[PDB]
C-alpha cells in the first residue's frame, strides 16, 4: 500500500519564535494553494498545513522536505488527518494567531489553470525572482526593508530595466529561504495608484541575480 490521500501536510522544525501563519504561508504557497496553517501548543515547532490537493502537498514535500531554515531542518510529510479544524486558537510566541484560513486570499497563485500555468514550481535556491515591484524600486529599497524586517540583506539585486521585477541573491539557500517566509507579500507604497504593491516572490532557476 501507499500513504493515505491526503491535501493536509505535517511541517516540523519550524523556528519557535520567527514563524508564524503568515510567514509559513509565504512559503507554501510557492507549491500550491494554500488553505489553512494550524500551529498546535502540543507540538512545539510544528504547523498542519492545508493545500488545495494532494498533489500540492506532494510539489510541497518534494520541495521542501529537507531544507534548511534559521539553522533547523524542515521535515514536510503527508498527514494522516486529512482536514483541519480551527481548535481553540491561541496566540504564538510573536502574538500572532495560532490558526489562520487562508481559502480567500487574493495571494494564492494557483486558484485557476491560467494563474496556475503562470507559475513555475522549483526547488529553493539562494536567489529570489521579484514581481510586482514600483516602478523606480532600487536595491537600496531592498537593503532597507530586509535592514527593517531583520533579514539579511541580498548580496546582489538586479531590477530589470505596471510594475518592476527582479532577482535577489543572497550568499546561501538559507538566507533566501528566510528571507522568502519574512518579505514574500510586503507592502510597498504606491506613489501612482490607489493601493500599494503586494510584492511577489518566487524561487528562481538563474545562477546569480
Amino acid at each position: 500500500h501507499h500513504h493515505h490521500d491526503s491535501p493536509v501536510l505535517m511541517v516540523y522544525g519550524l523556528d519557535q519564535s520567527k514563524m508564524n501563519c503568515d510567514r509559513v504561508f509565504n512559503v507554501f504557497c510557492l507549491y500550491g494553494n494554500v488553505e489553512k496553517v494550524k500551529f498546535m501548543k502540543s507540538k512545539p515547532g510544528a504547523a498542519m498545513v492545508e493545500m488545495a490537493d494532494g498533489y500540492a502537498v506532494d510539489r510541497a514535500i518534494t520541495h521542501l522536505n529537507n531544507n534548511f531554515m534559521f539553522g533547523q531542518k524542515l521535515n514536510v510529510c503527508v498527514s494522516k488527518q486529512p482536514a483541519i479544524m480551527p481548535g481553540q486558537s491561541y496566540g504564538l510566541e510573536d502574538g500572532s494567531c495560532s490558526y489562520k484560513d487562508f481559502s480567500e486570499s487574493r495571494n494564492n497563485r494557483f486558484s485557476t489553470p491560467e494563474q496556475a500555468a503562470k507559475n513555475r514550481i522549483q526547488h529553493p535556491s539562494n536567489v529570489l525572482h521579484f514581481f510586482n515591484a514600483p516602478l523606480e524600486v532600487t536595491e537600496e529599497n531592498f537593503f532597507e526593508i530586509c535592514d527593517e524586517l531583520g533579514v539579511k540583506r541580498p548580496s546582489s539585486v538586479k531590477v530589470f530595466s505596471r510594475s518592476s521585477s527582479g532577482l535577489l541573491e543572497w550568499e546561501s539557500k538559507s538566507d533566501a529561504l528566510e528571507t522568502l517566509g519574512f518579505l514574500n507579500h510586503y507592502q510597498m507604497k504606491n506613489p501612482n495608484g490607489p493601493y500599494p504593491y503586494t510584492l511577489k516572490l518566487c524561487f528562481s532557476t538563474a545562477q546569480h541575480a
